[PDB]
């Protein structure tokens, strides 16, 4: 039922295409070769299905195999926060950062409530909705997602060390750089780096080259460990440093206090005099 359009980029696993549901609507299409190596697309599809119904969780319309590809068809979403960041001249107003922070914490909480961690929290994996959902932040891409507790007993996965970094180095938590198994705290710590990225326009560990990838990650790790939160966040409201310190002090199997983290930013929002009219920076482009 689906005509494949132009390739719009790559995902954590497989290629992404702008596509068309010939009968009705435009859609997004993810393809994975059915026989190249270890398969991933069908597991990710199963996670989306477990996530179904949650606020800001995309709907899948069909998932199967068509010839030489495993295919997943997703409702079309709007631009990613990295796209919108570029469109807003790579700087977000405080109001927009706080509006985004409120929803993004909630999306991460939702994923955690369904027993999974995302492990690649970054602007590219959050997309705005379209039409009646144009003010809603969605989260995408479960290719790196992992179950962190047992569905029946809620027994947390064990602590593990000497792991290779998974996800994007720019936003990875310090413990991830140190080879620790990722848990709920790490999704939230990554979000903290995303919010300061939006505030600052960059992070101080961006753009570092080296010979091998290990050395580059090592530079990023060292720069992150050697930059105190009060220096990273210098000049910005204290809530951002409070947020990051809170995430960095969580124990491996701690349940984060998502409400407290949201309340930090909500209190700031109201002390700044902003109104929750869901008018983001991009809503003001002329
Ligand atoms: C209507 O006018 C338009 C004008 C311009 C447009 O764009 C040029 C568009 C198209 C917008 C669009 O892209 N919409 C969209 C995308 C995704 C998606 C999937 C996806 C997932 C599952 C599926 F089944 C299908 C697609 N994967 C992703 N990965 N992004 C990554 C991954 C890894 C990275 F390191 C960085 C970024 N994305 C963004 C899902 C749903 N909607 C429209």
């Amino acid at each position: 039922r689906y005509r494949l359009g132009r390739k719009i980029g790559s995902g954590s696993f497989g290629d992404i295409y702008l596509g068309t549901d010939i009968a009705a609507e435009e859609v997004a299409i993810k393809l994975e070769c059915v026989k190249t190596k270890h398969p991933q697309l069908h597991i990710e599809s199963k996670i989306y299905k477990m996530m179904q119904g949650g606020v800001g969780i995309p709907t899948i319309r069909w998932c199967g195999a068509e010839g030489d590809y495993n295919v997943m068809v997703m409702e079309l979403l709007g631009p990613s926060l990295e796209d919108l960041f570029n469109f807003c001249s790579r700087k977000f107003s405080l109001k927009t950062v706080l509006l985004l922070a409120d929803q993004m914490i909630s999306r991460i909480e939702y994923i955690h409530s369904k027993n999974f961690i995302h492990r690649d929290v970054k602007p590219d994996n959050f997309l705005m909705g379209l039409g009646k959902k144009g003010n809603l932040v969605y989260i995408i891409d479960f290719g790196l997602a992992k179950k962190y507790r047992d569905a029946r007993t809620h027994q947390h996965i064990p602590y593990r060390e000497n792991k290779n970094l998974t996800g994007t180095a720019r936003y990875a938590s310090i413990n991830t750089h140190l080879g620790i198994e990722q848990s709920r705290r790490d999704d939230l710590e990554s979000l903290g780096y995303v919010l300061m990225y939006f505030n600052l326009g960059s992070l101080p560990w961006q753009g570092l080259k080296a010979a091998t990838k290990r050395q580059k990650y090592e530079r990023i790790s060292e720069k992150k460990m050697s930059t105190p939160i009060e220096v990273l966040c210098k000049g910005y409201p204290s809530e951002f440093a409070t947020y990051l310190n809170f995430c960095r002090s969580l124990r491996f199997d701690d349940k984060p206090d998502y409400s407290y983290l949201r309340q930090l930013f909500r209190n700031l929002f109201h002390r700044q005099g902003f109104s929750y009219d869901y008018v983001f920076d991009w809503n003001m482009l002329k």
